[PDB]
């Protein structure tokens, strides 16, 4: 019409990142020109959390400690093995939209008040042994969920096949450092997981006992 | 000065995605530390909508139907042909910033109340015939504009040349599924388009009748 | 518990772009389903501004003028030389997270009221001489900080080595145009810089006078 | 006193319609000069719902269909029979304050959005066969409870006695039409009931096993 | 005009019940589509209160006691006699618009907190002796004015003439029960009155001493 | 469910007076226990205004003048004649829901500020000549629409038939008085109309040129 | 001090017009840069109202009638005579600060709604007979106090002395026209007065019976 | 009465300046003790704009340039000639209430942001040649209407007569300077006019073709 | 345009009194029809304060004491002498816009709470010795700045020349009285000054050492 006054929702997808217009997100219970991205764990696709290990680290003020120092081959071994062990059988066409290295952290003692800090690097060659302890320099501040979530992005019978099809080139080998803004040493319990975002294309078709019909 | 109280606008560009600071977007008629992205159709660059086809689909509850199943060669044929047919002559240096596959949907009957749902996949090899009908699993929710817009990104005389310069490697072949959150079958009319974002570099120069001067 | 009412902060990293949930950003002194990105200059990693040159341009209404027309080799020469000259010695493992071409603009005369406009292109081959003057077509609007900031992304002893390791393939050669929304010619002073985002991994280790211990 | 500032509640009864002053209804947790009527089902007297039948009707846009076409004798037969069958024994003096013909309507399919419309006529002589289908003309709009409630107003051993005492003259024989504001045909499930408002005068006296005392 | 924004007052009369539009009643210092009725004692016509008797009743919890048990002849005798005794001479044409049986109630002891409850019946034949005490069943709740007001509706020299012209058929013989929501016995003082609403048509004409002129 | 928080609309019809719950009327852009009536001219059924005459009256302060003094036979003659003259042919089954005597009033001079006042009487026998001028006594106050609307309620070839079927017993012969609250004489122009509320039962059937089919 | 936050009152006098700062007038229970004038009748100096005459005028729409047409000699005669008659003895030094011709107007009939309009002229020579009736052209709108107050500004034993000292040159001879914005003729009662503003300098000294001391 | 709560409008006239009480001006859709003056162009009397000339001036920062340097004789010649040329015939008695020298200013180039500044002097003798350029010293700040309006105050067949009756003594010969608060030179287009305020006394009398009657 | 919604600033000058529209003054961080005057000390023109003397006065309740009783010759002597002594050399053309007699008052003791009151008279002939003490009669109330400021309005080598050019006729000789609203005697310290408003016309021209150039 010649005049309009309500806000309409619109969505976009960029490389499996989903976005919605800001005005429509605000009005939930000019701004309209702008978009916000959906939380990946809350957005489209299934979530699949593969918890890899726990680890205790004691971190001195103004430093961060290395959480994981796997070689590339080992990172891929652990990732493929845990994912296939969890998933098989993979019964439908699906797409892994992304994989997040998630680091969950908590204090080992109560009555502590501090924030967590983090930094990561995505490596291509296992050629490089990282420092075990670094100084804090312009870190990422971890929010109150106490989780640091790193996107790693950018059907095989065995790990050998997985490597032969160089599918490991599809995602980075991460190393991650965790510290705090505390002025004392802090003991921290870390849990390291991979969260896969999976888009499943399951046909509208039943499972029958054989032989069918 | 020693003290400041107003908000200043700042912009960033990431791979032809434009961003502005949130505080400056809010104040339009700390937050300042954060950015929001501009709607691509409202942001820089020209819009060019190439409508490809319409299609009616009847979708059962808890399912979605395939909208388009073109082979790669055919997707590229249709895209190149429609774009060049529309555009020629391309008179100035320009850059295709992105191309969106847009799916517009509407009910064929009035007095229906439901939301649209969607999922897509970006393919590299036409080697794969998609299911025509799938079950709904953690879909994307389509907003009230009833449009699903998928970025496909990441000067030729003929389609043969276009293929020879492997320019098709610059953008993905999409397949898209549409359904509803309805509890009855719904007949839906779909319109599928490509919207090109074009950045034109037109010289400050007139068109003269030949010979010039 | 069976019921929850407060908002918790959560963070994600995508290719060194950091994001936080919108509800937690709003509550700083449903929305929670959405993320906003951190300003790169305010977010993690060190900032390093390498100012390259100043330039005066006089721009006619409805046009924009070319700011920089370097050949690829020259862009890389200037970038490598200025960065290494500034940085050496590079004493710790570090990662260049991104590099921004920043264009800062100001009027040369007072009492002018207009907005700045901009457009850029990221080139791969120096094979192409850009127009010096173009018409304004769906430009980017520059905010009140009067800066246009372009991400260019996606340890050497000499420039020859830098080229031999084809490290120049890691970032684009930019060309940028600047104009105004003014209805008169405007004289403008431009300052062109590179701002590097650097993530430093400095060990928790002192510097000793040799020999140590 | 010489001055008063609070509102006092006052009630009136008109032919078993109860009213209260508006100001006192507003202040529940000049206006005082006006009254509002109590909802009859929420107001004094017992409610007694006698559900008569269900019926499916398919209604075309801009029309309404006849819900019930009983002859007078049949309306009275059904009303007397259902009421006495339900009520006997009628153990105390009571007064039927009113009887409502209630039409409850619902769609037979989900995901439809429309409003219901209705019109009725109160007849005196069964001499008249109503149209089965009429056009919508200045109808009553049914509210979101999807019920149309029609007052019909203005102790017998048998229906013969009921007719002999011409008690049927106390209430009208209704015919009712139902349609929608939909632009498509709509299938609708109707439930037709009589709701009696009964005022019971039960003595303060126990029931004893005989013989008493 | 082409556009209107203020509310206009409108009135209707239904059988001497006066109504005004709700929006105009609200704005006193869409809603406009609805009417509220004027309080009869505050609305048009004169008020004439004929107080008939007082009575003390002691009421047990969950019961109500009969206030008045007059035979029809006696009700009419008392009404005609009190009205004519009060009114004569009736000097102008007038219309009795309605007559209300009003029951005013108050506790006989202070420091009691309870609400009054009531129910009535309008009878046609004195053939029926009412229970003196009944149980409370879906009663009318009396407001804080502690008055229950019952409309009875729907020029003679003597009561004999009044009966001969069967004018008693113009209004009902009421019986009324009063109780409380108290959990103890309550002693209550009742005052029973008739309030006549009278519309007087007095000519614009003086009273002269005879002979006139 | 175990808990509910929104308001639902409900409607009732009493003798062609339509009512809606107050809470649902308020929420248009406990209270729910109460109803408000729809404006009859805005509510269901067609409106049909038959304007009968205009008349100028000059009214002295504290008085009202008679607007219309028709005998019963004449009132019925004028009503039947004007209604049939307007309506014929009456092509469908219809019901006259009510008839309103409407008196519209306006000053004959500008720059006057006063309110209109009114009183009416519904007569049964033309046996009675009304005073032409009466004193103002507890009148009805006319709202700002300057209209007094009186319900008169409670298919013939000729007026003789209309009288023979004693259909005149269905509605009252009104007399109406109009005055002002002015302290000077006021000249007023009156327009007297009948507004019929008509409920039409038009079959879903076309009009064909004869012979049909 | 180095910082101030409250508002201080300040006053100025211009030719016996008193002014106060606006911010201080607002705060009574940047703006401070501005002044408002005191109402002369409410401001310093005594008020002395000399009522000269009443007059009835009947004014046609879009016109104004002359209120007073005195010759200069007569205006001065009436002013001097009335002032001295009222004032004598003038016991203290005093200053006439100003004299206002005040025209007070009221309707002669009730229930009229219109505004008053006025225009005046200050004359120097009685040489000029004014029109008795003029058309309304860009008049002054009289406020709801229904008074038009005209400043006339810019100790004698007799009028002869008053004229000999040419004291009449100190104030203008006014003529004034009054009309209304009414669309009918309006009868209006006017009262014409002079209000003197007098500043009295009474010594701090008693009155004694002679001889003093 | 003993108590009053509303505000009443009151007006005063001082030498053709009209004033209204502040409280009554505020309440338009203690303060009452104060008056505000009516805008002369919006207040009583006709407006008559005589545009004299345009002029371009280029003004350096911190200076103002002379707009007009007419000798007294020339100012009067131009004023009389333009006024009589415009007005003749002057058909009714009228009074020139005031004359304003109005200077209207605008930039000659777009996209400039500055305020205008002004100062004037009212001269009596043309004996004095003003500086063409002065420094800015405590100037008047011109508002956003970009107009400076100077009151000049305090029937002839020819200019010779106008001078002979020394009517030029009734108003001042103005000189005016205009500058800006800009920090660069600014080119400005000025338009200089005289706006006469005229109070017309037109009789209530028609124009007839001769001979009349 | 066809519609406007913002307020524009406008200014007027009346005899060196500057005014601005009220709506534009209010909106600083219909009303628009009205003007407010600028504070003279805050408005255009330079301020020049010449402090003449201090004086202590002890004032009894309900009285005011004379502050200054200079003869005319003496007032002019003191004014000319102090002004020329302060100003010489007067290097540029300037205009004295006005001169204010300012009386500043303060208590000589702390912990007193009262308001100051004042009255003045502007005299023409020194022929008149004022009372030293007067009674308070409708005084001016002094604001919290404790200053009373009186406008006196309406290039010479010596005072003799000043008198010979009768320049003293340009401004009044003031006498002023000060008191308090106190109920006890109050000792008060007065400071009496002249504040000149000066409009300076300084050429855009430097001062050179002689000889120039």
């Amino acid at each position: 019409d010649y005049s309009y006054r309500p806000t309409i929702g619109r969505t976009y997808v960029y490389d499996n990142k989903y976005y919605k217009n800001l005005d429509a997100v605000i009005k939930n219970a000019p701004l309209d020109n702008y978009l916000v991205a959906e939380d990946p764990f809350l957005g489209p696709g299934k979530n699949q959390k593969l918890t890899l290990f726990k680890e205790i680290r004691n971190v001195k003020p103004d430093t961060m400690k290395l959480v994981v120092g796997w070689k590339g081959k080992e990172f891929y071994r652990e990732t493929w093995t845990r994912f296939m062990e969890d998933s098989f059988p993979i019964v439908n066409d699906q797409e892994v939209m992304d994989v997040f290295l998630v680091v969950n952290m908590r204090p080992t003692r109560p009555n502590r008040c501090y924030k967590f800090l983090a930094q990561h690097a995505l490596r291509c060659d296992p050629d490089y042994v990282p420092h075990d302890v670094i100084r804090i320099v312009e870190p990422s501040w971890v929010g109150s969920n106490n989780e640091y979530r790193i996107s790693l992005a950018k059907y095989t019978n065995s790990f050998e096949q997985f490597i032969d099809r160089v599918i490991w080139e599809n995602f980075y080998k991460p190393i991650v450092y965790i510290g705090t803004d505390s002025a004392e040493e802090e003991e921290i319990l870390l849990e390291v997981s991979l969260v896969f975002k999976v888009k499943e294309f399951a046909p509208d078709a039943p499972l029958f006992t054989g032989p069918a019909y």
